[PDB]
């Protein structure tokens, strides 16, 4: 059937939409060339509904048919408890979108005695009522990149806050519990930066002659089927569950996930989804079952050696033994052709490669440099293009979510990530005197609070204490972040060195952690290293909370 269906009605704006960078003083010490970075609008919202409308095409055989029991086999372990309406209100991000019925996020977060009253008309609707369409409202979403040698926005669609308390109630534990249960070490948001690389490197090293082939499936949600999403329940009806919550599944999914009508802003019936809606509790653990479903099956017709998958949502990479060049080639070819007929079309079309580091998956691959006794070190990197474009957009505009904040926790070791995000807001929280002012990220989705002042415990715990004295990064990673400065203008390394010898004074000054700042994040830009010894505070985190499960789209919030 069709992914969707329109009325004719536009995809509307609930305000005024800002798509260019602001001139500002701060964030053009950043990056110059601020007509290269902008932000979709709901203007280009058409372009992106004629990418996304299409019908599906879905056939499944015995492949598909024999990994599928193999996946409920493993769910049959799983129990899952449900939530009760005051966790799944504390689960609540505090500028979450408000319901349409009197009350906000904040209501609910503070267990307000309307929101809850109607938060519970709606899960006793759920138990009731096993086929209505629950109002889903769509949007285009604001994200910021840089021009290219322009994307239209994508667009989001979600359903009420009530709604949304409801679906964490039924099945947060689920999402949070069965996709490591049924996937295992396949399953990629159960990994750190750092674990992800090790997971990585010793899967390529386990092979004789490894072979390996990131894969991008075209607008991966509209190409999830009717059949799909009931397939993805029959997986979490496996688990043992209280009844109000099998109910609420067994609804949920009729009246939601496999589809329902789409209103705008505005309140106008936009039209009809038949695919995976962006902004449900189930789109992250969804995806990346029905992603390692259908991938997991295409190796096997394939006929691909020993292959071992990371799945992360939609995002899939795969490793293998490889039989040869021309046969690699072939056996590729073959997967996307299974890949196709189960619905999962391909965006760019696979290739094998043969070297680790030029496999980009989750927009990021595995590279190298060295500590300071020269001992060779994985990390995780990526372009940062992107990273520094939000950067730039974040620097200018007051914004919910830190994507910088998030980028240096997650690419702490990387040479752009030291040497211009760390440097670049250390300097700007110091001067308007913010350093301890906890400020919001993503992590995987979900959000967290978290004060700049403790980056360098969190770092050492997440990457360890290499990741303050690595250098020698490979010859391929500088050619890529040099190539990036100059496109977007970006100043070279010895003024950012000047601006982080600078900070690192006022930061060692301060004592205290701010001091600590000084001495780790900044000990690249001094001649004179200072011996960094293991941070006490590091020894005492508790961030395993951290890299559990993915909820992207989810309204996740991790106080
Ligand atoms: C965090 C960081 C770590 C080490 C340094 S360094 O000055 O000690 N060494 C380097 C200096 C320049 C360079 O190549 C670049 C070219 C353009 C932009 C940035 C770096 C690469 C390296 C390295 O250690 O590999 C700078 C920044």
């Amino acid at each position: 059937s069709m992914s969707y269906t329109w009325t004719g009605a536009l995809i509307t704006p609930c305000a005024a939409e800002e798509s260019k960078l602001p001139i500002n003083p701060l964030s053009n010490s950043l990056l110059r060339h601020h007509n290269m970075v902008y932000a979709t609008t709901s203007r280009s919202a058409s372009l992106r509904q004629k990418k996304v409308t299409f019908d599906r095409l879905q056939v499944l055989d015995d492949h598909y048919r024999d990994v599928l029991k193999e996946m409920k086999a493993k769910a049959s372990t799983v129990k899952a408890k449900l939530l009760s309406i005051e966790e799944a209100c504390k689960l609540t991000p505090p500028h979450s979108a408000k319901s349409k019925f009197g009350y906000g996020a904040k209501d609910v977060r503070n267990l307000s005695s309307r929101a809850v009253n109607h938060i519970r008309s709606v899960w006793e609707d759920l138990l009731e009522d096993t086929e209505t369409p629950i109002d889903t409202t769509i949007m285009a979403k604001s994200e910021v990149f840089c021009v290219q040698p322009r994307k239209p926005a994508r667009l989001i669609v979600f359903p009420d806050l009530g709604v949304r308390v409801c679906e964490k109630m039924a099945l947060y534990d689920v999402v949070s519990t069965l996709p490591q249960a049924v996937m295992g070490s396949s399953y990629g948001f159960q990994y750190s930066p750092k674990q992800r690389v090790e997971f990585l490197v010793n899967t390529w090293k386990s092979k004789k002659c490894p072979m390996g082939f990131s894969y991008d499936t075209r607008c991966f949600d509209s190409t999830v089927t009717e059949s799909d999403i009931r397939v993805e329940e029959s997986i979490y009806q496996c688990c043992d569950l209280a009844p109000e919550a099998r109910q609420a599944i067994r609804s949920l999914t009729e009246r939601l996930y496999i589809g329902g009508p789409l209103t705008n802003s505005k309140g106008q019936n936009c039209g009809y989804r038949r695919c995976r809606a962006s902004g449900v509790l189930t789109t992250s653990c969804g995806n990346t079952l029905t992603c390692y479903l259908k991938a997991t099956a295409a190796c096997r017709a394939a006929k691909l050696q020993d292959c071992t998958m990371l799945v992360n949502g939609d995002d899939l990479v795969v490793i293998c033994e490889s039989a040869g060049t021309q046969e690699d080639a072939a056996a590729l070819r073959a997967f996307t052709e299974a890949m196709t007929r189960y619905s999962a079309p391909p965006g760019d079309p696979p290739q094998p490669e043969y070297d680790l580091e030029l496999i980009t998956s989750c927009s990021s691959n595995v590279s190298v440099a060295h500590d300071a006794s020269g001992k060779r070190v994985y990390y995780l990197t990526r372009d940062p293009t992107t990273p520094l474009a939000r950067a730039a957009w974040e620097t200018a505009r007051h914004t919910p979510i830190n994507s910088w904040l998030g980028n240096i926790i997650m690419y702490a070791p990387t040479l752009w990530a030291r040497m211009i995000l760390m440097t670049h807001f250390f300097s700007i929280l110091l001067a308007q005197e913010q350093l301890e002012k906890a400020l919001d990220c993503q992590i995987y989705g979900a959000c967290y609070s978290i004060e700049p002042l403790d980056l360098p415990q969190i770092i050492e715990r997440l990457h360890g204490l290499s990741a303050f004295t690595l250098h020698s990064y490979s010859p391929g990673e500088i050619n890529r972040v040099a190539s990036c400065l100059r496109k977007l203008g970006v100043p070279p390394l010895r003024t950012w060195r000047h601006r982080a010898r600078s900070v690192r004074a006022k930061l060692l000054s301060q004592g205290g952690r701010a001091a600590t700042c000084g001495r780790y994040l900044f000990n690249w830009a001094v001649r004179t290293k200072l011996k960094l010894t293991p941070i006490p505070a590091a020894s005492q985190l508790d961030l395993s909370g951290w890299f559990v499960a993915g909820y992207s789209g989810g309204d996740i919030y991790h106080s």
